[PDB]
DNA sequence: GTGGCCGTTTTCTGTCTCGTGCCTGGTGTCTTGGGTGTAATCC
């Protein structure tokens, strides 16, 4: 993928995916389906965002409204808050 | 390219009987009195 011009897109399935790899040549990300844990995601984006990466990087979320992924969504943006005043403020 | 297992995410009238309890008829065991009995003592 890094080294080949033409293979643009490839599907990786951020679970076995994101051992280390080194993908540095994506710049665009799509995350189609949220999943439980909110790290998962992490290693997900950091697939294209490695340390010192060519170029800018974006990441689009898929969410259905009015379902599940709203729980699942507002769930992982309270554990980012949980491991975010723990350690940043616990005031709040 | 074969699978093993762990790791993971969330919070039925009908009639009868069997038994017995209660009512009743009998029956024990007794208490009173009433007379019979003895006492007895006036004179």
């Amino acid at each position: 993928f890094n080294n080949d011009p033409s293979y643009n897109v490839f599907l990786l399935t951020t679970r076995v995916g994101g051992l280390g790899v080194n993908l540095t040549g994506a710049n665009r990300v799509i995350i189609y389906d949220p999943d439980w844990n909110p790290s998962t995601d992490v290693q997900a984006r950091e697939r294209a965002w490695r340390l010192g990466q060519k170029k800018d990087v974006t990441i689009y979320r898929l969410m259905i409204a009015g379902s599940i992924e709203e729980k699942i969504y507002h769930r992982q943006i309270f554990k980012q808050f949980l491991t975010n005043k723990i350690l940043k403020d616990p005031k709040q």
